[PDB]
DNA sequence: ATTTCGAAAAATGAGAT
DNA sequence: CTAGATCTCATTTTTCGAAAT
DNA sequence: ATTTCGAAAAATGAGAT
DNA sequence: CTAGATCTCATTTTTCGAAAT
């Protein structure tokens, strides 16, 4: 499109390896990133340093918006690469003067962040009004609907571990292997090692 | 401010009551809402009618704005006064209007947002990383510091039921009511029905 | 505005499970 | 194993409308 | 350099508390 | 109560960098 061509013009694109950390919490903010090829994991952890995903951010999406609008801002969260990611940097003074010319781009990210709000938001309903196994069948639906997510006539395919699927709905590794099998025992989903496939 | 004052004058005022509803989750979104006076409470429910307490928004503070970035779009949640209010009301096509007639309307509600995923976002760490007692505990600190909180001499005071708090937090009354007593055997707040001392 | 007075509606705890 | 959730009524506390200050 | 392969590692399955 | 957390061990799957092609 039009805009976003522009917008990258004047970002600094730089490359990050799978597992590196692009944001560290506590971090002062000047930087907004964007995420041109790659996807990133957004997380936050308890003082034990047991880590929750807040979400998945994939292509397209923005990075570290969130201390843009008030000065003194600091990270709220950290964002790893799960994949080798391709990521245009650009400071918040700079950005600020992209939107002067043309607010068509602040739009695009308010759009963004409207969208986290609504998500993370149903998310917390989940975390207070269901039980892991709501919470799992939930994060499951969630993760046919990822980019990097495959097809299969059964539904669609994903691929991630019982370890992982427990950082996100916030329970334990045992937890959800017990309701995983739970859930295969009743043709809902197809289970197999770091695989599976939600018929849907 | 002008910014403002402009904003009102292009906006169209209504008045609700103490706990009268002012958006209904689930319905079609065309609209934009600024509490001139008053405050209200984001809540959402689950299909047995359970309440969860997303937010308290204030004066000054944008609502209805999640809808206003995409098509075909239904509000996220309940925001039922909680005394009464003077509300400024606004299309979304007349939003959208403006905003390109001075951008800095929505870079300032953009702030707004970006606050509220800061803080939904600190709501997933705590239901996840804590128990009971120190969401409580965490939720009294803050409940201390909104604006419609009192002075007391020994501290800052509250009126809020079990029930409530359990809403915010995410449990049951019977459990506020319990850990409550027990904060209070710690000379760390003194509870009277409703009204609740946090002790400074 | 708000202090009062009598319902009527809400909100509680107790302790068993 | 163990924080908490639930369920029940008998009991407080509040809230709400009308009335006066 | 990019691909094949057999340990260490990471992820799990089980069962008791 | 009772959903889930913890712990311990013993087995499977993956991850990966040495070696190979
Ligand atoms: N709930 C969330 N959903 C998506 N992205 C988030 C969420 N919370 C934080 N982030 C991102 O993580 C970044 C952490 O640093 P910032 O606060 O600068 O900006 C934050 C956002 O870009
Ligand atoms: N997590 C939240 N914190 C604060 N306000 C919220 C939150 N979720 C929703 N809202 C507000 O509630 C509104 C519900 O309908 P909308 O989606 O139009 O816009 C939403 C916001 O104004």
């Amino acid at each position: 499109d039009p805009t976003l061509e522009w917008f990258l013009s004047h970002c600094h694109i730089h490359k990050y390896p799978s597992k590196s950390t692009l944001i560290h919490q506590g971090e002062k903010a000047e930087t907004l990133y964007y995420i041109v090829k790659g996807s990133v994991a957004v997380l936050i952890k308890d003082e034990e340093g047991k880590e929750m995903i807040l979400s998945y951010l994939n292509q397209g999406d923005f990075i570290g918006e969130l201390g843009l609008f008030e000065e003194g801002q600091e990270r709220s969260a950290w964002v790893r690469a799960k994949t080798a990611c391709e990521v245009a940097e650009i400071s918040y003074k700079k950005f600020r003067q992209l939107i002067q010319v043309n607010p068509d781009i602040l739009m695009r990210l308010s759009a963004q962040m409207a969208r986290r709000l609504q998500v993370t938001s149903e998310k917390v309903g989940n975390l207070a009004f269901l039980d892991v196994t709501g919470r799992i069948a939930q994060t499951l639906l969630n993760l046919a609907k990822q980019p990097d997510a495959m097809t299969h006539p059964d539904g669609m395919q994903i691929k991630i571990t019982r370890q992982e699927i427990g950082q996100i709905v916030g329970c334990s590794r045992e937890t959800v292997g017990r309701i995983l099998k739970m859930l295969e025992d009743q043709n809902l989903i197809s289970a197999h090692g770091k695989t599976i496939v939600v018929y849907g």
